[PDB]
């Protein structure tokens, strides 16, 4: 009998309790699970597969967890002032053509005509001077719905659009801890780790605690955060610093009480460009989480905190600030011997595409797939490690493109981004885009894509996502897709799709409830 | 207008007329299409087998109903390739030898989907029981109802044409090509020039400008498709693009083939292609109504043409002195680049492997799909050409690796040919997949599938690797370790195994014979 009998998780929070609850379901009461954890809600934003890939697996209905963590609805990230110079403002500046400096990255699907995405018909007309319309307004009904602050469901809870979630991550962690301890008999040891015991092979045998426990385990999950107390400190696995691709390394954050009555609730996360980074806005009922992500090479903590405060008119003497220094990059290997890293202990990028929670449940999914026995088959470990490195580096490259293709040159920070190098993989995608070709076509429709883990994991950033960011920032193809010059019938079919987007936006803006009204009903306010 | 105005296709057959008909639809009457094809006499119809996306990816695109084209090329139904005697020594026989465990030396590679329990494919629950000594049942019988249907020679549709299973097609490829020629010329205004090419005219940049014909007509064009076959008259001869010989991965380079009249009444019709292992290669059997195509694929380093023809003839009891044979020398491999300047190669002019997994027609329509996606203007953007070439090389090399695994993992060591296969090297990509398989992990986890991009990007999936590896006796080193923690999931999989048996039992009882469905289809 070579089975793992005990799994010890170091750390709580979202990483530790997502790991505990998921393995609690996956291992069907065959394995003892222990969490060792020493005893302000700035908001977290997510992507649409969180319910299908995580909560549905645990059998937790969406409304149940949402009501425990002041959750709200997200249809997109809205990028504000990424193309125009100046100080941080929550209000969009005006471009040369009179448009507000805003662009959306929605979760809505792009339809195709003749197997060519609607993006490419839009780009052909834009390049040929035949449309004045922005990509997001042309191609997604979601853009109209967001502009109206309408909800992605009706009051009868019928779905209207794709969406994900805003929530208090501390409340999600507390909710999952309660679930794991009360419904899955996970053992919660509330104590400080004082020593990692290892054998002659460098495998972890046990964690010593301050109170004198020696917690034996066969498999150790490092959820200890940026310090990597098992994977980095005990296992001596090097961390690969990737600040040569992304310069931001710090955040200052708070939660801001909000006049939902007067302002409604935006069904999207905002990414507000700053002089030395950007600021999130993550609406929830009664308040929005907000954090200024910055490079401490280009702003001091005090300078960033002052800029963040000025943005929202905060009184710095009645505001609780939370300050973090990030580690940006990933370990050389996520799993070494009998130590698997998950969450910040494994890897991190700034929350610019709301990938943090996704990286936790993707890692947990890959651990359950590659779950070992005590022989620690090197092929299982290697395949898990390859999946984590590919997932991470692909998202790192995608985030670098947000900065690299910004036209801003107004501050040392915005210029400094354009002196960095792109990795070969994203250079290849930019060249493909610049020739008018799609980048990573989607393989399926919405249901299959957000309802099968492998489908989204293998095609995570697709053509729609590349167009939203490249075209949003003003990077266009050199010329239209040449095939379109031969396809007058397909161009006509695409005109019907553009008209469908307009009619659907008109219809749903008229018929949907406000996000505020859907939230008041969900939370029983 | 910097558009291509004329496309000239050199060569007919499946490659030339599939290209003409597909571009006829894709280019919406904006481009003149010309096929230059010499008059030829079809060699005997040695039969072609296909994969299931041919109707959705190709005929449905042209608006041609399945039954209409099937009725024009004596088409029959294919639920799998059935591999015979790939594990046991001796002479070519159509009859399976007996393994050590008493089972016939047969295994199926069907198109049926593998269900999953707890996101783990049924293959992995079968492998766990097999390795733990809890089943003696073969993978194909345990995991696909299709195996029972094929063993009974039952059809994949009912006589009311309701679908029971996934399937593809057997047909006379010359008749399909003639059907598509008629369609292209009569419905899409493609010009058929029936003449021989005498010269390829090029400019100083190495672009083709025109093909001279024997009649003296000069066919001007802006884009040229090489469908000329193994001679590669445009891509290899005129453009001097080098061919990469891949006989360091696959040794077979020759075929001897014929068509055998068949007593369908007495024998029924098998709804599958057979792959019959030989001493120096293998022999296809491709049933159609009233006859089956058959060809012995061989290495002429291990068998002379005479030796191969004798062995092939002995297989079916043909008189080697009184039988009409087609003798072919293959080119195995691909061009360094499929598309050079304004010359795109399609079919045998582009690349070739032996028909061991029925991929030849797939390679044609995948190439045509990729050309329509990457369709150029007269600037011939090097990025469009490069991306097309990358797709062809990855498509080809992936299937080359998959075919090499059929030989590399055969346990046979009884002839110099079977031993010689094991001295060849596997490419890193297939070595990696075998390593993944050997750890008990899925390899490439998979209606939607048979969407072009979905199948093109995930062509050989976990079920395909299990069919071949487990068929040949290559097993994981151990079960998927996760299964040791999942008693509820193992129980769920028992219900799937029961469902396979119940569906096989039910459909073997209720389905018509392949023979009876064929008699109804062909009037």
């Amino acid at each position: 009998d070579n089975r793992i009998k005990t799994v010890v998780i170091l750390g709580g929070g979202t990483a530790g309790w997502m790991t505990a609850a998921y393995l609690g379901k996956a291992l069907q009461n065959t394995v003892k699970i222990v969490v060792l954890e020493a005893p302000i809600g700035v908001g977290e934003a997510t992507i649409p597969n969180l319910q299908r890939a995580f909560f549905d697996y645990l059998g937790i209905p969406e409304e149940e967890w949402m009501r425990e963590c002041n959750a709200s609805y997200k249809m997109a990230i809205k990028f504000i002032n990424w193309r125009t110079p100046g100080e941080g403002s929550p209000d969009p500046r005006t471009l040369d053509d009179g448009h507000t400096d805003t662009f959306h990255h929605p979760f809505g699907l792009l339809p195709s005509a003749d197997q060519i995405p609607l993006s490419h018909y839009w780009a052909a007309k834009r390049l040929q001077g035949e449309t004045d319309e922005n990509f997001d307004e042309a191609c997604f009904a979601d853009t109209a719905i967001m502009n109206a602050k309408k909800a992605p469901r009706f009051l009868d809870m019928r779905r209207a659009t794709n969406y994900a979630w805003h929530f208090d991550a501390s409340k999600v962690a507390a909710f999952l801890r309660n679930f794991a301890v009360t419904k899955q008999a996970v053992e919660h040891v509330e104590d400080e780790m004082t020593e990692v015991l290892t054998d002659e092979r460098g495998f972890i045998t046990a964690l010593r605690t301050k109170s004198g426990r020696i917690l034996q385990g066969d498999l150790f999950v490092d959820c200890s955060g940026f310090r990597g107390l098992l994977i980095n400190k005990a296992m001596e696995e090097p961390f690969i610093d990737m600040s040569d691709h992304l310069l931001c390394n710090s955040a200052v954050a708070t939660a801001v009480p909000h006049d939902d009555e007067k302002n409604g609730v935006e069904p999207y996360t905002s990414s507000i460009a700053m002089e030395a980074g950007w600021t999130w806005k993550i609406p929830m009922l009664g308040r929005f989480g907000s954090g200024h992500v910055y490079s401490d090479h280009f702003a001091t903590q005090d300078e960033a905190t002052l800029a963040f405060s000025k943005l929202w008119g905060l009184d710095p003497d009645n505001t609780e600030f939370n300050h973090v220094r990030f580690r940006v990059g990933r370990n050389r290997r996520a799993w070494v011997r009998n130590c698997v890293s998950v969450g910040l202990a494994s890897c991190f990028v700034e929350p610019l595409e709301s990938t943090g929670i996704y990286f936790i449940y993707a890692a947990i999914h890959m651990l359950a797939k590659h779950f070992p026995d005590k022989t620690f088959d090197k092929v299982l470990v290697d395949r898990f490690n390859r999946e984590i490195e590919e997932m991470f580096d692909d998202t790192r490259d995608f985030l670098q493109a947000h900065y690299y293709f910004s036209p801003r040159v107004d501050t040392p920070f915005w210029r400094a981004n354009k002196e960095l190098k792109l990795a070969d993989s994203i250079k290849d995608k930019v060249e493909t885009y610049r020739a008018g070709l799609p980048v990573n076509l989607p393989v399926t429709d919405e249901g299959t894509y957000y309802g099968n883990f492998e489908a989204e994991f293998r095609n995570f950033w697709t053509n729609s996502n590349y167009y939203c960011i490249f075209a949003g920032l003003g990077l266009m193809p050199r010329n239209p897709l040449p095939a379109l010059a031969y396809k007058p019938q397909s161009i006509a079919e695409a005109e019907l799709l553009f008209a469908d987007v307009k009619r659907k936006g008109d219809t749903l803006v008229e018929s949907l409830p406000s996000t505020y009204d859907l939230l008041r009903q969900l939370h029983g306010a």
